């Protein structure tokens, strides 16, 4: 008893990740088998365009001749390697030279691994095992904030601030939640952006005090947090957390993975937020989804002091089997000139006004509680209530019911909570711009019509 | 004041993982432009026999044609994509059919990582979601042996049995060591190997006993330990084992991260031990290096209890960006077929019985301790004195000498302990073997020379 069908041979032998099951059974998995520009094609040939980029990774949309032909071009040349053991490929030194040139560092060192995830949990351990070297092996305790985004192994899954982590037993401890910046949300009955700003302000000071300032290693940031459902932080945030942080001397990590080449308007989120951090974590369109790479790039400071304690112990022991992988690494120097130098950064800089003026025209229904986002990453709140902020009830699946009209009209977002985000490929024109606008309020209409 | 040579730029940019820094000073990096078979080539030209496979998963060689063209073919079809929220890429659904059938299961499910380290810290947050869903969220600790390797994410850390990882601070709580099933060093004067497999038996049920089998989320181990040293078990280890785990519901999983794909002599290390596990960790060879892929391959027992908990709380909230990436697994169905079905399985088992008659011609040299090992995964042990076991002082850093030696030689392996590993391709030619253990005898002549 086999299964024949594409969409059987998938359920049969797959074991689902992110994947609402409910809708899964009702609809069948979607098989992809290519794609073009900023569409994919699935098995029946089916087009839709994914105004996610995939995961927000496919920056460059999903046949860019340019990234096709230099992977193909290393794996003529050189299709693996590893960058361990005092070797590494002329690929690995090339793209850690454009690392370090490419951040707003002006010198340092770069780390590989193959995900997001791996990056953070190597940042972690960068820290626990720098802090120790210099007699302080209590400064363990890392900081991220409610609604934020790291991984999934079971450190950087500690470090997302989410209650469906429970299901795991996490966080594991030392993994310390702060109030996520997101005044709609998170501002009190009274309380001003100002106030709410020096409220977050105090609430980490009063946090370093309760668990003492030598015992946490750092403090990691989405500048624009990204799979929590875009949300840029509160005006003046990073100018009143950063003093706070500098003062205790806990290091500044900036989480790159979805901010980082362009997509909120500047190569990094920490320069769109004019701040610069101690180190880098980069994934995602460091690749354009081409192949998985993460980076951990350190600034001057954590790179001498890491530098320091690595040669007082002789070694470094960690890394990844495809850590600085040579085909990795020739795919990523594409992908950063494809970006910065082919006009794709400067897209989303140029279509940013017209992508919000359309949001700020969907946020008059009654039932969108906000838009929000900067750049090419943007999110609409469904609410039942306006004036209130009341969400629709839990059990009526808003945001799920419109990603799934959405795809039933040719269209892929992505469903968070009660919100609906939209971080389509770089390429993207001002024609399929208006395309994923009007299935998605096409999709908006349907549901609304549903529920109100 | 810019750097100029590759091993300038490299030293400049760099944060190196498993290096030794002492011997990177004096050396210099070795930057890898290319390779023809086995070998690979530096920028200045020189030839290096790499008879580690890179870090093992090289196994078809650097120049394999077959899989370039394998690689190059997905990358004009489809470059990218993900397998998450209900879409996936046809080559994942592929890939999940073809490792259920490869695997020893009759049916089961596949989750994708990118990493070994990924999958095995998924496998544990597996368990720990399935044991709490069913009504035991106690049942979290993790039982591994000493000398294991199972990867570098803080968690993977803490299951790998090494010293070195202290200056992480780990291992984490709830993740306990076993003996290591090495007769030649863990073995008491004057006991048996039969003795010593009871002894471990006994220790592991007093370790259940002492912990409590209801705080027991599973037990990992490598068939044979690769990272750690090449150490087959002592005979009859998996027999006295595993009765003991059944008997206290501990579920099993086999880490064939190296085991998996041939080196042993079989498809599987649990297929040459003799055992079924509840399920599989597999990555390194599953893409011979072209492309980081890892997978947890539940069997039917885990696949069934894992799908009942995530239909209960309708999605697995758990995946990598990459994982399933659609050239990632054609690159996998091709390693796979090249493997199994084009002659290199078979190469390792014709040439392991010649592998062997040499290293026990060099075990009767004086200051070799033991020779160990299967199919083409071996080792070499250095003592200063041989009756006694008496190994040479640590500060006299043995094995990096034999490594360095070797370098200087042509020939790249793995320096671990005391010990020198050899894991080299399976595409290895009589000849390359005759020319990896001519440059080996010479190293260890020069070596046992300056220190003996
Ligand atoms: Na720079
Ligand atoms: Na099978």
């Amino acid at each position: 008893n086999k299964p024949q069908s594409w969409e059987a041979r998938a359920e049969t032998y797959s074991l689902y990740g992110w994947t609402d099951m409910p809708s899964l059974h009702q609809r069948g998995t979607v098989v992809v088998t290519h794609g073009e520009g900023p569409y994919i094609v699935d098995v029946n040939g089916r087009r839709y365009l994914d105004a996610n980029s995939g995961l927000f990774n496919m920056v460059a949309g999903f046949d860019h001749k340019g990234l096709i032909d230099a992977a193909k071009a290393q794996y003529e040349r050189f299709p693996g390697y590893h960058a361990a053991f005092g070797k590494m490929s002329d690929q690995t030194v090339m793209l850690s030279e454009k690392l370090v040139e490419v951040s707003p560092f002006d010198s340092g060192r770069v780390f590989y691994t193959n995900s997001g995830s791996e990056a953070n949990d190597t940042m972690v351990k960068m820290l626990w095992f720098l802090h120790a070297a210099e007699g302080k092996p209590q400064k363990r305790k890392i900081l991220t904030r409610w609604n934020a985004y790291h991984g999934a192994t079971a450190v950087s899954a500690s470090m997302t601030g989410f209650p469906y982590n429970s299901v795991f037993g996490l966080p594991l401890p030392g993994f310390v939640h702060l109030t996520c910046p997101h005044y709609w949300r998170y501002g009190e009955e009274g309380e001003t952006e100002e106030q709410f700003v020096a409220r977050l302000a105090r609430e980490l000071e009063e946090t370093i005090q309760r668990e003492g300032a030598d015992t946490i290693a750092g403090f990691f940031a989405e500048p624009v947090m990204g799979a929590g459902g875009v949300i840029p932080p509160a005006k003046g945030y990073f100018q009143a957390i950063l003093p706070i942080l500098r003062k205790y001397d806990i290091p500044v990590i900036s989480d790159e993975v979805v901010c980082g080449f362009g997509r909120t308007g500047n190569t990094w989120g920490c320069v769109t937020y004019d701040f610069t951090p101690d180190a880098i974590i980069s994934s995602k369109n460091l690749t354009a989804g081409f192949f998985p790479m993460g980076a951990v790039i350190l600034g001057p400071e954590l790179s001498k002091r890491l530098e320091t304690a690595i040669e007082a112990i002789e070694e470094f022991p960690h890394g990844f089997t495809a850590s600085g992988h040579p085909v990795g690494c020739a795919i990523a120097l594409k992908a950063i000139d494809v970006v910065m130098n082919e006009g794709l950064a400067e897209n989303v800089r140029r279509l940013a006004p017209r992508f919000e003026e359309r949001l700020k025209h969907i946020a008059e229904r009654p039932n969108i509680g906000e838009y929000r986002g900067i750049g090419f990453m943007w999110a609409l709140e469904a609410v039942k209530d306006k004036a209130s902020k009341t969400p629709f009830d839990g059990n009526l699946s808003v945001s799920e019911r419109i990603a799934n009209t959405c795809t039933d009209l040719g269209l892929i977002c992505f469903p968070l909570g009660q919100s609906v985000v939209l971080c389509p490929p770089f390429i993207l024109t001002e024609a399929q711009m208006d395309e994923m606008f009007d299935k998605l309020e096409k999709a908006l209409d349907k549901v609304f019509a549903e529920v109100a």
